[PDB]
């Protein structure tokens, strides 16, 4: 019940090489991420694009090692104006973006960021958690319903990369134990519903299931409590969600399972673009 993350597929099913390479990552506080060598992970995977979720850090207090960051030069950040010490994206780019917006139309909590580029667009989202005994399902139902809408009213125009900390596993083959968390947040039946909603009406397919379908143990956070990250007692909470018209662009959709710094591990997109 531990997974080993097949090796990268970097040619598309037609055959063409990838061109472009993403990397999502809940950093569960970036200052800390930071003093645990996430940039020196970035450094190594060498993504075009490196979204960050749960930054907690307010943008003037954004370490000056990001700047040490030259092939990620172009850099955005989303920060809450109330919140204090919680939420914030990020998102560094090799490339400037053709335009970059913030949030999702009716603000401001600091969970996404939009990026338009050449031939697509990206957005990188940190969906709010339900909290611990449900307290916040309420407004995480009505947040899915607004980010829906938003969604569906930009893959109109481009085709459509979702990416980062959706805070939901899709399925039972997402997370350890479907049966003890059907009341927890995360795994609850709006939530579900939520995540099934989403892929229906944009649409976009779930980058790592279309590859891996038949795929178990493959996971994204984990608490750090227990050793659940030892025990592989986790959950798939970061995707990489697609429109259609990019599957035969897709080239791998990957799980960075053994790299530390969060309770949430790295995700990396290939596309040949």
């Amino acid at each position: 019940a531990l997974y080993e993350d097949p090796p990268d597929q970097k040619t598309s099913p037609s055959g063409k090489p990838a061109t472009l390479k993403i990397c999502s990552w809940n950093v569960d506080g970036l200052r800390a991420w930071i003093k645990k060598k996430g940039l020196d992970w970035v450094k190594e995977e060498a993504p075009d694009i490196l979204c960050l979720q749960e930054t907690k850090c307010s943008e003037n207090k954004l370490p000056a090692e990001l700047q040490e960051l030259p092939g990620l030069s172009h850099q955005y950040w989303s920060a809450p104006s109330d919140k204090e010490g919680y939420s914030g994206v990020g998102l560094l780019s090799r490339q400037a973006p053709l335009k970059v917006s913030y949030g999702i139309g009716d603000e401001q909590e600091g969970r996404v960021i939009v990026a338009e580029f050449d031939s697509f667009v990206l957005v990188t989202a940190y969906v709010p958690n339900a909290g611990r005994g449900l307290v916040r399902l309420e407004y995480r139902q009505r947040w899915d319903e607004a980010f829906r809408k938003f969604l569906k009213g930009l893959a109109s125009r481009k085709p459509l990369v979702l990416c980062g900390d959706l805070n939901v596993a899709h399925e039972e083959i997402d997370l350890r134990n479907p049966k003890g968390n059907k009341k927890n947040a995360g795994f609850t039946p709006q939530e579900r519903q939520g995540f099934g909603e989403l892929l229906q009406a944009v649409p976009l397919a779930d980058s790592f299931r279309h590859l891996y379908p038949n795929t178990p143990y493959a996971y994204t956070f984990w608490t750090y409590m227990m050793n659940a990250r030892s025990k592989n007692v986790g959950w798939r909470l970061d995707y990489f969600l697609l429109s259609h018209s990019l599957l035969p662009a897709l080239c791998d959709s990957k799980i960075r399972s053994k790299a530390l710094g969060s309770d949430h591990c790295p995700i990396t997109l290939y596309l040949a673009l």
